[PDB]
């Protein structure tokens, strides 16, 4: 019920002369996120380099509409180090509407992950070893619990709608329009709509029920990409009714190259059956703030 929300101008408005659109960072049909650089937006008078989410030629008022229910609930969210920040918006009338949120030097964690194969030692400058993975997936878990502590939900949690900023620090975002879910193989046909099955809880797919109990599945299917190094999830598995009926059975993902025995059984535990019997996020920072330890 985000149409409700408050928009503060007097706060959050940025001019758009002062934004300066450069290179795309990813499209979908009518959405799209841009480079570009940023006059005084965080720091004043201080040149930033910034994302900004936006519509593109296709778009509807639809989905303006929903663009701004966006913006409504990162505002209402408000910042954590593991969510992606907002920095401000462009809403007058005249131009189109521009959320604008802080740059991720590396992108998205799945293609980036998948591009370290080559450069991962499990314990040489630059790579990257079984501690940044465990602590990835800590920080994951950390922003959830603070996005389930605003009463949110995320609905589309995986390793694509992750990032990866300066100094190992990741954040959960969610490339929604930006994303082009027709051409992208992560989105199934089901119905009228095309979903992220391979992450989905039996119960949402079934029943099409979402909880943060339902994010916590996805999570650990989230673990399962971070500590395969971004491989694809049920591989070799056509995704079909064969497939959902043996995940409502008890089918399971097998460990991942990279992992280690414990985080397997967390990703166990985030898929169990049953969603009042997964941990909670505050039991899942618990946990990896134990394991973040115990592997330093
Ligand atoms: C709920 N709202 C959102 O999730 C988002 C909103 C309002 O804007 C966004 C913009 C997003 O995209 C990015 C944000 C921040 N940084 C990014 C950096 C990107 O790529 C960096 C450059 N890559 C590095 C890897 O090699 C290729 C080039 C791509 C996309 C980025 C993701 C998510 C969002």
């Amino acid at each position: 019920h985000c149409e409700r929300l408050p928009y503060d101008a007097s706060k959050w408005e940025f001019p758009r002369d002062r934004l300066k659109l450069g290179k795309p960072l990813g499209r979908g049909a009518f959405g799209q996120v841009i480079e570009a650089d940023a006059f005084g937006i965080d720091k004043t008078a201080t040149c930033r380099t910034v994302a900004v989410k936006m519509l593109k030629e296709g778009a509807t008022h639809s989905e303006h509409r929903a663009l701004m229910s966006e913006l409504k609930i990162l505002i209402h969210i408000g910042h954590h180090l593991n969510v992606v920040n907002l920095l401000g918006a462009c809403t007058k009338p005249g131009g189109p509407l521009m959320v604008i949120v802080e740059f991720c030097k590396f992108g998205n964690l799945s293609t980036y992950l998948r591009s370290k194969r080559n450069e991962f030692v499990p314990y040489y400058k630059d790579f990257l070893t079984l501690e940044h993975l465990i602590c990835y997936s800590f920080q994951v878990a950390k922003g959830m619990e603070f996005l389930a502590s605003r009463k949110c939900i995320h609905r589309d949690l995986a390793a694509r709608n992750i990032l990866l900023s300066e100094k190992n620090v990741v954040k959960i975002c969610d490339f929604g329009l930006a994303r082009d879910i027709y051409k992208d193989p992560d989105y199934v046909r089901k119905g009228d709509a095309r979903l992220p099955l391979k992450w989905m809880a039996p119960e949402t797919i079934f029943d099409r029920v979402y909880t943060i109990q339902s994010d916590v599945w996805s999570f650990g299917v989230l673990l399962w990409e971070i500590f395969s190094l971004g491989a694809s999830p049920y591989p070799g598995v056509k995704i079909d009714e064969e497939f959902c009926r043996r995940l409502k059975e008890g089918t399971r993902m097998r460990a991942p190259d990279y992992t280690t025995p414990e985080m397997y059984q967390t990703m166990l535990d985030c898929w169990h059956g049953e969603p009042s019997q997964r941990p909670t996020f505050s039991e899942l920072v618990e946990h990896l703030g134990n394991l973040l330890q115990a592997n330093a």
